């Protein structure tokens, strides 16, 4: 229904949120496993349901699924600190995760992002096409056609480009910004293996979806 957009954006736009409104949360290493077991659940469930996801390559969408899972889970941590947690919940939560032994290093450079992107105040809307747009990355190691990726995610920076001007219209630089904040967000696939080698080496038992989306 935004009238700036085409017939065809318009459904994109549709299915998309139809499926991103479907989002959800509520020893130590329990609780993280818990929490990340969350993350890829509805990481899953939303890539299943990108518009095009399911005429590509087999092996190509396990790529884009694992190549995206860190950057997703910040992306939707972020939005979570943002829009859905009392500022007193999230001093809360940083204090908790600081005391569970992550360490600094990979804790500080999280919460600098949480308000990073918090700046720029985005809709539920450019979090969904942003979110969408870093699944349908056609960078992403060992995948086999990226023309086919790319094909799938130009229509979705198009319809973000469309969404800046919608919300923001007086900030005539803000879909440059969300594509900035994209090479913050990048930075925690380094922070995340390195975050969990110390888990990896005193093993503790990382279930067989997180091995798998992991690769641990
Ligand atoms: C004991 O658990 C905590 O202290 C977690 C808390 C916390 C603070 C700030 C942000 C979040 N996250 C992010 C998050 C990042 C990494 C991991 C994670 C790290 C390591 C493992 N291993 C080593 C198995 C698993 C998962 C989980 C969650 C958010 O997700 C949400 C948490 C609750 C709702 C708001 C943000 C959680």
């Amino acid at each position: 229904s935004h009238g700036e957009l085409t017939p065809d954006q318009q459904t994109l736009l549709h299915f998309i949120m139809d499926s991103y409104n479907k989002q959800r949360m509520p020893e130590n290493f329990l609780i993280l496993t818990e929490m990340a077991t969350n993350h890829v659940q509805v990481l899953v469930e939303f890539t299943k349901k990108l518009p095009g996801f399911q005429t590509l390559d087999h092996e190509d969408q396990i790529a884009l699924l694992k190549g995206s899972a860190v950057e997703a889970m910040f992306l939707r941590s972020a939005e979570i600190f943002n829009k859905k947690l009392p500022s007193g919940h999230s001093d809360l939560l940083e204090e908790r995760i600081r005391n569970s032994g992550i360490s600094d290093e990979y804790i500080t450079p999280m919460f600098s992002f949480y308000k990073s992107i918090g700046e720029l105040k985005m809709t539920q809307e450019e979090y969904a096409l942003l979110t969408a747009i870093v699944i349908l990355s056609p960078d992403r190691q060992y995948i086999k056609d990226r023309e086919a990726v790319e094909k799938l995610q130009e229509p979705l920076l198009d319809v973000l480009q469309k969404l800046c001007k919608i919300h923001q219209p007086e900030n005539p630089q803000h879909f440059a910004c969300l594509l900035g904040r994209l090479t913050e967000l990048r930075t925690f696939n380094h922070h995340h293996a390195e975050m969990l080698m110390s888990w990896r080496v005193n093993d503790h038992k990382f279930t067989p979806l997180l091995c798998e989306i992991w690769d641990v």
